[PDB]
């Protein structure tokens, strides 16, 4: 048995993704990093050593949107975010299919087209969890901006797939989830994005995300950092196990950024470590290896139970 085996089809109930098997459910794993600049990693090869070596339940496929990605190569990009998908589904893990973009509302047909082609394709399947808006600006507003743009694409994937998660992305790169949590979305099984760099992020944004938990919506950390918000410096180590206790005191799911080799803090590898994975302790920032670990610990006796 996998892991998908294991939970099932997933859903929303008040604050919690629950499985349909009675399960409250919690994953932890990698987000690859933008697919137009970190391509070679979008592979089954990776996917397959994130499952086994790193104990991943869930890898995000960082879909570029803007600067070269998706809007100028669209089956270019596609094709490494399908690649990823359909290797999460041969290894029986789930798959966050990200629109990593910073101004989606500007393209909305855009985004509407391509989530009703991933929806059509895989929207009986299990695996999939959408993401269709990873950080909104902090001038864009959740009122006006970013919920009439989710609900537009909300719709087109539930044409197809009409049960599986779909996470919507908050103002100020997914930092204010009370705004969503204030007019939420009140549609099946949709969850709200949280964002969080230990270095530059601490109890004030835990307090947010607690006030949302209490007006009754359901977060997800699609990516979190172990360093200040830029991606490079002030690596946080017990700051981030203070995220890790709260945010498995509330089950919520998390991944981090990123499987990537640039030479910046929050990089999980180090300089040209193998596209196909295999990478050994030397291969491992003091970044990649804190995560890592932590997932081994974690998700461990999950593949154990199996």
């Amino acid at each position: 048995k996998t892991i998908v085996e294991k939970y099932g089809k997933l859903s929303v109930k008040g604050n919690y993704m629950v499985g349909q098997y009675g399960d409250t459910v919690q994953l932890r794993g990698m987000s690859l990093f933008w697919s137009q600049w970190m391509g070679q990693y979008y592979n089954s090869d990776v996917v397959k050593w994130l499952r086994d070596d790193w104990k991943c339940t869930v890898v995000r496929a960082a879909m570029g949107v803007e600067m070269d990605g998706y809007l100028e190569n669209p089956d270019t990009e596609k094709m490494k975010v399908m690649e990823v998908v359909n290797a999460a589904i041969a290894k029986g893990i789930y798959v966050i299919i990200d629109y990593h973009s910073h101004e989606a509302q500007k393209n909305p047909a855009a985004a509407q087209r391509f989530f009703s082609e991933m929806a059509k394709k895989y929207g009986n399947i299990p695996n999939i969890i959408y993401e269709v808006y990873n950080e909104p600006l902090q001038a864009t507003s959740w009122n006006k901006d970013i919920k009439p743009y989710a609900e537009g694409v909300i719709t087109k994937i539930r044409v197809y797939d009409t049960t599986n998660i779909i996470v919507v992305g908050t103002r100020q790169w997914s930092q204010l989830v009370t705004e969503a949590a204030a007019n939420p979305i009140t549609r099946q099984n949709i969850m709200y994005t949280l964002h969080f760099y230990p270095g530059t992020h601490k109890q004030e944004l835990r307090n947010e995300a607690q006030k949302a938990l209490d007006m009754g919506i359901a977060l997800f950390v699609t990516e979190y950092g172990t360093c200040d918000a830029s991606g490079n410096g002030n690596f946080s180590p017990e700051e981030t196990a203070l995220w890790y206790e709260f945010l498995d005191a509330h089950k919520i799911s998390y991944c981090n950024w990123s499987i990537a080799d640039k030479p910046e803090t929050a990089s999980a590898i180090v300089p040209a470590a193998s596209p196909y994975g295999g990478w050994a302790d030397y291969d491992l920032t003091p970044s990649g290896k804190l995560v890592r670990d932590d997932l081994r610990l974690k998700n461990g006796p999950i593949f154990d139970s199996l």
